[PDB]
């Protein structure tokens, strides 16, 4: 909670109740707003390969983040997912929050179905 000079002899204390303090000054806001920047046709491309021969890329809709994947896990354990958020250098969550390293390309994911039978 916090930390302060005292000195006081072993036994019970003169008033332990009148005094107060608040360390919790934790604050958190339900349904952020989320900015998602335009980008050209076709300029966003994953390749993978998968089921030992060939794997091909399509787009989803919308976009899913890290956070959702995380809060499907979260539950599992009991925790809550509003309790647990993402921040950088006091920075809020954008689309670019996913790892600079992966640039957001090539998703290191990988699924194996056939169900789509053709060609």
């Amino acid at each position: 909670m916090g930390s302060s000079h005292h000195h006081h002899h072993h036994g019970s204390g003169l008033v332990p109740r009148g005094s107060a303090s608040m360390s919790d000054s934790e604050v958190n806001q339900e349904a952020k707003p989320e900015v998602k920047p335009e980008v050209k046709p076709e300029t966003h491309i994953n390749l993978k390969v998968s089921d030992g021969s060939s794997e091909i890329f399509f787009k989803i809709k919308k976009t899913t983040p890290l956070r959702r994947l995380m809060e499907a896990f979260a539950k599992r354990q009991g925790k809550e997912m509003d309790s647990l958020r993402f921040l950088y250098d006091g920075i809020r969550i954008q689309a670019d929050q996913t790892p600079e390293d992966l640039d957001m390309e090539d998703n290191d994911i990988i699924e194996a179905h056939r169900e789509q039978i053709g060609g």
